């Protein structure tokens, strides 16, 4: 199984996605801050929040801070955001 | 270098795209409709130009606004997808992202 670890204030949609992945291909971790200490194949962590693949959160879209996130190496989604949605986006990305 | 296929039936963020990337690393062509003829590395394509019936099995997918359902469905046929606004720098960054 694949180690996804989820790194936000507030943890619904987090709960929710994680109900959503296959168990048996994924295993998630959630936490308030992105602890460098825990090895993963994905992080998925807010913006606010951000110090391996690693999928970000923003609230907003601002060209210059897609523009760094992007040529940083990282991928991001703006909200409005669901469960379904970031169930797919990680089974995209890990597959790929 | 890579190929880039630029679906579109608006080209000027694509021209002004293409500009920004090192031609030695990338060639590009561009159309106006979507041809899984052409073999390339990725395709940048308009969401109402994307047909309906395909999945894959790079492909990235302009929307010009959010809808649940919509993104869900792009994700699930395997397509990464942008919503505006968008400009050329941050498309020179996405293609470059997916083909590093
Ligand atoms: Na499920
Ligand atoms: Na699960």
């Amino acid at each position: 199984p694949k180690h996804v670890l989820l790194v936000s204030e507030h943890w619904d949609l987090f709960f929710q996605t994680k109900e959503l992945l296959n168990p048996e291909e994924y295993r998630c971790t959630i936490g308030q801050q992105y602890k460098q200490e825990l090895s993963a194949d994905l992080v998925v962590c807010e913006y606010s929040l951000l110090p391996s693949f690693v999928l970000v959160l923003l609230d907003f879209f601002d060209e210059e801070t897609s523009v760094d996130l992007l040529d940083r190496g990282f991928w991001y989604l703006i909200r409005p955001i669901t469960p379904r949605i970031l169930k797919s986006a990680i089974s995209l990305f890990l597959s790929q």
